[PDB]
């Protein structure tokens, strides 16, 4: 009977794979959906790799990028939780390599908290300042190293690349979307915890059972590893160029599979509603983080742009969109938490659709009911943002 | 035992086309082959319409471009074969509308003969006569219009584009190709045989039971009609600009399937195979043509240029590759004649690969013996020349 | 009757291939061979890529390291047939942009001659002029840069890398193996040609019919590419570091299948061979390159050291071991030409063992006639040399 | 039917095999696998001898090591049962040869307990203390011979070796992994039985029906003995120098084939698990062991750990991971005991993996329920236990 | 079986049906179709009578045409076998009423065969003879009273309207499509037979067991009988006007249904195909009709024109194709006999397709092999025989 009634959701959602494929062409694309805790359903369409004829499976092996930043700030929670570490205190009392940095030569500090939600004003990808503060200027009048292959060993030394760039904007002024500032999360992650990054986030992927989650490394092997492919100025296929993500392990140096991302928000969605379902029962195990944690995460900020979606705003290290409802008989707004992240050469989504409970449901039902939405591709520049959330919809819908 | 033997070289076959797609990235695509003068496999892949989510069938149609130019060379063998039409006459004898042209103040004639292999000298869709003349010139040194939405009612009014326009080069002096002088073959046949050339075209596609062919008209009901479609400047899936082809009949404003020119290949196979088989057998019905005709058709002509071979040369209205060998454990070249044709939205392509015969297979064997490959894909900007000629190979070798 | 006969001698060559590969512990190997111009046995062992779990197949593509030099090799002799190359002229005339040395305060020149024998004194990837001397002397005394990354846009320029250094020893005089010498030849090659070396060379393929040769480029999409393996300290398996090869393409930076290098052999045999069998049929087709050329080429050049042979010396880019015999019912060598290349991650054999022919075979028989055996494997630092020629005389004693 | 379902999980299990057996490089692997106490599925890789080109096969004879140890325990146990033997009386009263001992001047005592727990202190193949107690105290503060040759007559004699060393710990104080205290319970279990303890483990095997365990002896005549391999500095297989393991019998002085441990295996899990179904159904057999001393043993000791697991505490001679479920939908840990172990040039695992009873179950199934999966290897220090987990997993997920 | 095979071309029926309906866009649609002799498939479409929403139905009865005028020719015919009817005597023998006619002053007579074959040069509705003979001309160069209501008691009273028109053309000399030649042949059968033509009609179809058959009367009560539309100027369904079509008995005037048209069908299939089958076996029924008879029936006769198909010709009251075959691989036309009929308000055809014969396939198989096709429908003005050309070619293809 479950299969029986997930029998029309699943060739919907198939259908609508196919569709963005054919729309993007991309090689291959592998999807991973759970539903109340529960895997339902996982597919591959194309091929992995293209020159080995590797069809795609459940269990190939591709880039995150921005879930490496989720897992990261997952982390500083969990170091929160214990004590150890301060979010409002200066970073230099943590890590005094950074040097101390003036705006418009007056002191200002930076804070964890900034730094989460891209409010410290650490510098993008991009160099000229000009440029940056004439696109932010019209973008607000209009409302009104990539390919490095240099490999770093420690993550210290990782900070060399911008410890001598000035601060494009006052700190805690104007949202800056930018990943440096993550590498420095990083180094306070190992300045506090006393160990290396790598090793405490392998100690919280096992304790999570992300077991085939792991970084970028070309020399050890992995297996299922699949292929990036880029179209190029002939509109022929061709293949990325190879780069080094020794610098970007906390933005995007990781690689995982749909079953880890489905654990990890299925875990993430516990913790979330376990804090309500206690009065009704006492035998239910603790959520992985404190209820209170969990509500201080997903929390909107103000100032803040969740850029795959206008309708919402940027959350710690998360893109959260609340319930709304303005008019009668108009839009009503859903709430659901998702993040999207694109590497070179990879593009990949991860939402999370809570169910709206009542006080009759609670009564007799399991703390974890929701959506869980995974999708990974091996094309660059693809937004699976909307897909993702048409397959959550459908799945809600078709949820006897 | 004949499917049981052809059921290698039919995944190999899948396994290209497949590569193939990927490759371009493609929407759909639809191949047909004949073994022997009977066929043996037909497939689709992908979708015909990705609005409406067709997917692609073998009865599906699309554009074949230059395969109307190859069935308007047909149709001139045909009408010569009666002695209605003579080769060196000038054009001037049946269309006196076209007027009289002077090349560096000489008085010059085009033929019939020299229009069919592109020496005539009249331009191409590129109006800048110095341009042309400085490609062309750089090509030999390294050696050493299109969107038109006016309808045309009759062929002779389609003249009006280029009958004033001089002509680039002298008669019969160098290559180039052009589609216009296969509209001024088709006003040549309309005035030797009297009769309108599209009820020319449908008596012979009628007696060569090519049902399905007929020319693009958007008004008339066609079932089975597929899409076109093309990458946009961000590499995004976009619908093809409606044009006109009403000018364009004898030069690709035809529309077919891969059955009718399976049909017409094995056609043509056998009108030039019957010449041989003749001594063996009184009872082999006669060719389509004439086998001294046949033999005077994929003929190299000098000063010609295959476009999508340059190991070949261009025939009347054909790419053929003559058979060669020169040193010892060398390459050894095939025979085969093939034609590739490109329009907007689409490509396709006709390959034949004629049999090598002894004098003891014809003893006891039928005359129409030989590999027909054809591929239609609904994606401007691609070459099945290489796909093709490996999937003929593929069956010859293959061939219990 | 053919595979009848021919089904002792490939199980016995399955089980060498069995010995070396678990020997070696190499992940997968592919072997090759034809006989008598003619291929008769192809096989692939292990997994070419052990992370997809891709097993090897024929049409599997290595590298093939010193073959590039030999197709170089080639290359330099059609030229020189064609009269526009003279060996003996020193390099500047071709190349000025090379600097004249001088060795121990004397004039001296290098040709074309000494670069193929490797007699210039050009210095290996090895830095150290003492080290290189006192190996030399300690090897006389007892008889009595490889991991860039940068990428090359023209051949001209890969000369930076040691066109400043000084020469090592007296051109002509001491034997030194060395593969920027390849460099120049191919620079004189651009330069006399007056052609890109790499258009050169896909001429030269297409000649041969050896398709899938193509050289190294991570960009383009090469299809059945396989993958490279070294051991690591802890004898672990893991993977080889990316490489470029732009500057060592003569040198090393190619890639190609056991087919292309049997015809290449099968070439080469018949080129051999056919000036002898001249006065005994007229129909055989010429040779590639001229009896006198080949001759030329295959001959044994005095202080010249065979690495992988102590009982052969270095030809024109060749290891040719003679045919001797001594004393009476004592050792009888075989007369054979091969030559091995190691490249990083991988390791390729070519071996050629013509056939001995008397005054009553070539009566009725073609000109082709000999053993060619080709093995190629993903390991680094392995020696095929002995498992080839135990294969081909294995071959050769149950020709039936 | 019973294949029919288990057609899956063997493919995947071969598989996994063969991807171990890549990485580490081994001539030959031995499978062997019984579910719900009937085996199902044995197969071997590679060749047992590469000399004599041996293949290897399910009844190929490897060293089997710390098994040895398991059946001491085991003989241990069924010794207790009869009230001969008592665990907590020192060591002296059977064994008087061995002298009392004294750490910091303190009197201690060992016992039988101790010796199976690794907790008497008894020094390992090292020999500087210093350098154990740097070892052990870098590692307490990151948390916060073996060629032997000689022949031994007798067990008394073997005790020469170790009879001497001054105890490195206090007892019961700190783990520490030996092989001489093994030795040491052999002469207690020929002191109490009063017989020899060749003879009592040949009686051993003889009830359970193990009848190709045997010494390891080089005299005799053993039918399908395999060999053992290292790999060498230069990266070539080499033969396993000759070495003596008469004073090691308890210790890993021992062969079997995979069968054997199967049964050893099912034999222990169905003594494990009688003792809860004796109120469904009293015509049951009664099993070898009391369900108490079943109990007793695969019980988790304090102070100990799991060197293969980190998961998991070392029970009486055997290596326990007990379930585990702490935060909801986080890692659940599985019950599963398993013991590796390592000898000279070779490697070898058992592991068994008891299933889940509910009330239900037992009503209508037979006591013996689980997984037992057993590999052994001919290279040495090879890491099996992750692969044997696995391979269970997969057996009980696919368990129709 | 029978079913299990017949499920793909009943659903490419049911297509083709629903197409030429909705292309046409009839209000309704009845198809029935008998294989072998033995009815497999009959469905409606759409609704038999639009002002009381009755859906079609099998049972349904609508008008026939020109199945009236093969009815009366097969009355003929079954009266010459009697010997009563004389076709070449002039009909002046017969029916004294009708006057001697002189064409252009000479003496001319017309036979029954004549008036059978439209030879007799009767005019058809159209009045004016020049417009007819303008038409004729010029049909011949490029190959180079509906709507009355007035009842008639009795046949000899319906030649009024045409026994005074002066012949259009010379007898025998041009073939003229007319359905008075048809009023004239029943005054011939009611003359030569000494009953009623109704009585005569109504005695052949009970023997036939065409039940359902009756002609046109609107006092009478007749079940199941559907209403007749036609479009207006403003594109709007109407209703058809009353007509009285009792002139019109043998030209038109009759209603049956789909199974009484397939009885028939099978009957003069049954009847052409006994005389082949005599030879295989004594006990099979004799046919309706002679099988001299048949053969004398559905022959091609010259000057004559097929209406529906250009590639037949016109026989004895039928359209009849006969089998060709001119040039290698080129069509082939299929053997098979139509006729076509159009009402005012209502069409409807009739086919025939007879199965190819071998010396085999008779020995052990029923007489009456073939495909009937039949298909009405209540629009005017609609061409229905490529439909069921198409559906008779695809119940042939999928015949198991």
């Amino acid at each position: 009977p479950c299969s029986r009634c997930f029998a029309r959701a699943i060739e919907s959602s198939r259908d609508l794979l196919h569709r963005i494929k054919d729309e993007v062409g991309a090689p291959g694309i592998v999807v991973g959906v759970s539903v109340d805790g529960k895997e339902v359903w996982s597919e591959g369409l194309g091929y992995a790799d293209v020159e080995n004829r590797v069809p795609c499976k459940p269990e190939t092996v591709m880039r995150i990028a921005s879930i490496s930043k989720s897992l990261t700030m997952v982390a500083l929670a969990k170091l929160w939780e214990a004590g150890k570490l301060d979010l409002d205190i200066p970073v230099q009392h943590y890590v005094p390599e950074f040097p101390e940095k003036e705006y418009e030569g007056e002191k200002v500090s930076v804070t964890t908290r900034l730094l989460i939600s891209h409010l410290s004003g650490i510098r993008h990808y991009e160099k000229d300042i000009k440029k940056v503060k004439e696109e932010k200027a019209y973008k607000a009048l209009k409302m009104m190293e990539l390919y490095l292959r240099e490999k770093f060993e420690n993550s210290i030394e990782s900070l060399r690349l911008f410890k001598n760039d000035p601060l494009f904007f006052k700190p805690g002024s104007q949202f800056l979307y930018s990943t440096f500032g993550y590498t420095l999360l990083a180094a306070i992650v190992e300045r506090a915890s006393g160990c290396k990054y790598l090793d405490y986030m392998q100690k919280i992927f096992h304790d999570l059972d992300m077991l085939t989650t792991v970084q970028e490394e070309n020399e050890p092997v992995i297996y299922n590893r699949a292929r990036f492919y880029v179209y190029n100025k002939k509109k022929r296929l061709v293949n990325t160029p190879y780069v080094d993500n020794s610098y970007k392990w906390a933005g995007g140096g990781f690689l995982s599979t749909v079953g880890d991302l489905l654990k990890f928000g299925n875990a993430m969605l516990y913790g979330y509603q376990v804090g309500l379902f206690k009065n009704s029962n006492e035998n239910l195990l603790p959520g992985y983080l404190k209820p209170e944690t969990m509500v201080m995460m997903w929390t909107p900020v103000p100032n803040t742009e969740m850029s795959w979606d206008k309708e919402g705003k940027y959350a710690m290290a998360w893109g959260v969109v609340e319930r709304k409802q303005t008019y009668g008989s108009c839009r009503k707004q859903r709430h659901y938490a998702s993040h999207t992240g694109g590497a070179v050469g990879a593009s990949s989504v991860l939402l999370v659709l809570p169910e709206e409970l009542d006080t009759e449901t609670i009564n007799n039902k399991v703390p974890p009911r929701g959506i869980i939405v995974s999708i990974i591709c091996n094309m660059q520049s693809v937004g699976l943002n909307s897909t993702a959330l048409k397959i959550a919809l459908e799945f809600d819908k078709d949820r006897s």
